[PDB]
């Protein structure tokens, strides 16, 4: 068709308002007269516009079409697909920039109530500018907000901050995982290693090889005390030699804190347990004393016995004490 | 079909089907942008599609509308090896998508990005195996290059400042939990008096979370039923409040029907004191107890403690 | 150059209409009656196939930068933003959200050499926690990858409406959930002591680092710790001069070190257990040797310019000890 420009204009005898433009060099500008990219859209969008119109670009799709969906398409092994998000401040003509906790892009998601979107948006991913940008300085975080139930807003709930940082119910986190509450791991159960005369037996939640590949994992949690005893090799001699840490299944239990070690050729775990109700017996089965029981154990993965057995364990029932390696 | 030239390559299409390309001669969905854009291109203007705002206005925001109980409004990020027309398997490592955050600094924008979410392949895929991981990238104060802080690996497995995660949480520093201040809870002929910094509700709705912080010792006596039995029946962990201080370790547990707790401490100055109240030992204390809200009495309670004060050590069952 | 000029709505037809310029100005794909700048409505059934289920589409190749889709803002108040906007019924009729029903979803596919994978490789989706109404608009997010040798992104993360995240949980009731394993840095082994013959101190962090990270807890495994502090620090109590002497096995124990201070300089609350531990006096005689158990308060004290003990207390196998 045209040599050059290719411009569309509307109600021009009324007001000389353009609209469209395809430049020579092959760019496309809806509401810019001068289109920086393949395809730039700038009809001014007012603050007067409602939800879901609050925007220069849109795809919509509809019961079980596909079509309400924005892509970015790249083949190649150098670059990627990307949803950029640029910010400034001042104005397009005269970009400045920007300040200490502004707001530099964000992914928000609006949800319909049978009347309205949520100002604010329903759930947010956004990014932040830690300090005032500078060409020495270009400090950035992320933040997530999330709306709670029965509210309107969406709050912030979780920020990577500029120093790696991780905050949970924290604004400016300054542990690498600073937690504004509780922390929960999974209920392992009760442990047991008893090796005697009379066998070898042994409950352990995890398997030699999880171990392996988890070294340096500690886990707590609450549950009935454990059944632990080597009177042959593991736990063989010390000032009470063949003792029982013979524990109670009370609904009460105690607070397991193991923790994943190894050998250099097989798991190892280091055990710690406190509770009721725990009864001590010897080598022959006799009961020494009975109530509350305490006690630390280092227990391994033995192969030659083809299961975990303790190689060291010490603690103490009510005010007694015992060792035993 | 529809085509718009210029002079004489074709840039814009509008196909009788009704689809329409921009840079493309056969467009593959609704409106497809392909006019090269070569890596020469500096910011703002490195992209095939833009939204732009100004001030007030909301015209700088791209998005995506679905009204159906089935589908959902996506931002679909595909990536390839190889070209368009022939594309070919990911590598191992290769970045997916990629959600960047540019700032301007009165001069220029990041090179890299200020901040961004990217999604990696973890494995070179095939028709047997698609594993992805999620990054997490943030400039620091005084840096001028985004920097890795968070990573949730294909396994699920969560790394702070970690690249490799071996543990569902893997943190690369220390880990800190709120400060609950002393806790108390006495059972004397006095009277019945506690100090917890939570609530049975909170303790029922809370079952398997761990508290760990610094603060002085608890003042911890039950010498009516619980621990009024065994080798020290009517004992106090009377703990004096001092600068040093000692760390609690508190899990929540449950009676079946209250909140129940097991508590630890260990620290410096502590008075064992029996049921007349007389001094045992004064000193370095260590105690380990059961704690549980009894609505008999309506406050917390003790039911078993046993600790050390000092050498000497002490049980209450 | 060279421009065309219309006076109100400007449709195209390829049959019907494709394309439409209105009078206000806005442009419409796909849609009679666009709502925004650009508005692409024309149906995608489900019919369609990767890479091409999709409205809009922009495309790059090899070092070109075109398959990017952008956002630029200039202001102080507004920012670039990419919104999802979700409904139920339909488009012309939208009804509120379901309990559970996902909102917005930001989604990577990959080419396996034949095809991408059906539900993406990885996706950050927004879920509704609860049916919306004018009362209540509750929402979460969630983390979805695939793991190596599958085909299918699965639920790894949540961050729920409540502000608890889990990891491998649905419903994290702690503000972190975790379904497995936590790990920290090994900091090797801790020593600190002070005898006649000086003051020495082998700490993993520093005066200011234990200052600007008060309350941190940090557990790991490692040998026992050499303890000690004859002069000063535990020089009373039941046992003075007591040294905690470890020896380094390939056993070890679980170190739990907080941080804490004094008011004017760094201190920690240290506590290990483990193989194989000798109880030392002043004089340097050995009480007894095998499984030791220790709870430390140490703080940098700069009259010495190291860190010392203020006061120890533990047992060596059967044996208690306590020092202040």
């Amino acid at each position: 068709a045209v040599n050059g420009n290719l411009r569309f204009y509307t109600a021009a005898a009324g007001t000389d308002s353009e609209r469209m433009r395809i430049t020579g060099s092959g760019l496309v500008g809806i509401g810019t007269p001068a289109p920086a990219v393949p395809l730039q859209v700038a009809t001014r969008v007012p603050s007067s516009a409602v939800h879901p119109n609050r925007a220069g670009i849109q795809a919509v799709g509809e019961g079980t079409d596909v079509g309400g969906r924005i892509s970015a398409l790249v083949s190649s092994t150098i670059e990627m697909a990307t949803f950029s998000g640029y910010q400034s401040a001042g104005t397009l003509a005269a970009p400045t920039a920007v300040t200490s906790g502004q707001s530099l892009t964000s992914l928000t998601a609006f949800a319909y109530n049978g009347t309205q979107y949520q100002s604010g948006g329903n759930a947010s991913i956004n990014f932040v500018a830690t300090e005032a940008h500078t060409a020495s300085a270009g400090g950035a975080k992320i933040i997530f907000n999330t709306t709670n139930n029965g509210a309107t807003g969406s709050t912030e709930k979780v920020v990577i901050d500029q120093n790696g940082n991780v905050g949970v119910g924290v604004g400016a986190p300054t542990a690498k995982m600073d937690v504004n509450g509780g922390i929960k791991q999974p209920n392992y159960g009760i442990i047991s290693a008893v090796r005697n005369s009379g066998g070898v037996t042994a409950s352990m939640p995890w398997t030699n090889a999880y171990v392996l590949a988890h070294q340096g994992e500690m886990h707590q949690w609450v549950a009935g005390g454990p059944i632990l005893q080597d009177s042959v090799t593991g736990c063989n001699a010390g000032p009470d030699a063949g003792v029982k840490f013979d524990s109670i299944a009370t609904s009460w239990g105690g607070p397991y804190k193991v923790i994943f070690h190894t050998t250099g050729s097989n798991g190892a775990i280091h055990l710690e347990w406190s509770g009721w109700q725990v009864s001590l017996k010897n080598s022959a089965g006799t009961e020494l004393a009975i109530g509350m029981g305490q006690v630390f154990a280092t227990l391994h993965y033995d192969p030659a016995v083809s299961n975990w057995r303790v190689e060291h364990m010490f603690g103490r029932i009510n005010n007694t004490n015992f060792t035993c390696w």
